[PDB]
């Protein structure tokens, strides 16, 4: 299992020691408090109010947490996910991202506490 | 394992099929979106910038979810726990709670989507 | 999870820390050598030639691993149960006892040594 | 998770749906009554009291279940594995079989049924 946080000013994203192979089964539970910008804060599934302008994700809010497995493309975490299979042929190092537009992290602040799991199969 | 959803509006709280026993570990993962009140809508954490006004759990903020186990008094769950295992003495069932000032739920809206499992132990 | 051995000669059986509660999810693996009277030894399945003349267990074979959950019936255990749960109103603690006729223990020999957890569920 | 039976007599061994993959962890419980040659049959331990003659596993004995993982050297599964992980560097499919004699196994018969699934980590 792994246990760390994610900056949310962390653009290239949080490497896990959490490597997906096919048939796992994976639990991930988020929590904690991240900006893209404003002074106010979000949890894990972010802003429901702004406008997506060219996300990483655009399946997610932006302000949310995100992941990629291998070199997928983005997939939202949100809050976690529960006894969890990935899509078929996606597979490798699990790395999560906050999720904003590219070159827009700079202005971003706090994090995520993430743990990710696997679970029995 | 139980998955169901928890109405913001509820204030007795939504009983699970999930009995806590001494020594069970166990993981959930809640998501989606709430009112106490007002027109915006907060996440499992609730809102950080609300005072607490005479809320069920004082662990946790308004619009969070919480829990009790049997008839202890409430626990936070907000985005969930991770194989989490209970303090001494408390078993039961789990009931759901979306945190609240009591006699102040008619005036929620929404809910929250959430899994929970034993996990080994 | 319960790691121990069971004497052949414990006639009482070995109580372990596991109680079995309703909708448990729970795996065994036992090991080992034992007799219950002879030279020769058998594994945690008994001796597949020597008649029933009485045993605790008449759905295992003389020399086999079986429990009792509570104070159920003797349940057939031999070389572990992979991810199981007990028929319905069947709970209690798990104590695990070698297979032999009542009064007859004496000259037993040998252990098995077990491994139980609960699975998730 | 898989569940199949080991046939005394298959020299190649049984393949699995099981990949180890580095970090995992597996439980496996073995079945049943098979034999080496003699009219006698033996659980997955072995029969105790014949001499190694070339089997190959030399860490258990004649008419044990052993397995191999992608192309490492044999290991010993006998009556089960209880939340194991494998030594370093060894990975790939898990492929189950009966301890014999290269060579020998044409006169074996029986077999041994077997789950194995990986355990949370
Ligand atoms: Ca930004
Ligand atoms: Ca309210
Ligand atoms: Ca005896
Ligand atoms: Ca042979």
């Amino acid at each position: 299992a792994w246990k760390g946080e994610v900056l949310a000013n962390n653009e290239a994203g949080q490497v896990t020691s959490i490597i997906y192979n096919p048939g796992d089964v994976i639990t991930i539970v988020a929590a904690g408090w991240a900006s893209y910008g404003p002074t106010q804060k979000w949890g894990p599934q972010g802003d429901r109010e702004h406008p997506d302008q060219g996300l990483i994700c655009h399946d997610a809010f932006c302000g949310a947490l995100v992941m990629k497995i291998g070199n997928s493309g983005t997939i939202p975490v949100n809050t976690g996910l529960f006894r969890w299979v990935a899509p078929n042929n996606v597979q490798g190092a699990i790395t999560l991202i906050y999720n904003d537009v590219p070159g827009t992290y700079g202005n971003n602040s706090g994090s995520f506490s993430v743990n990710i799991g696997k679970d029995q199969s």
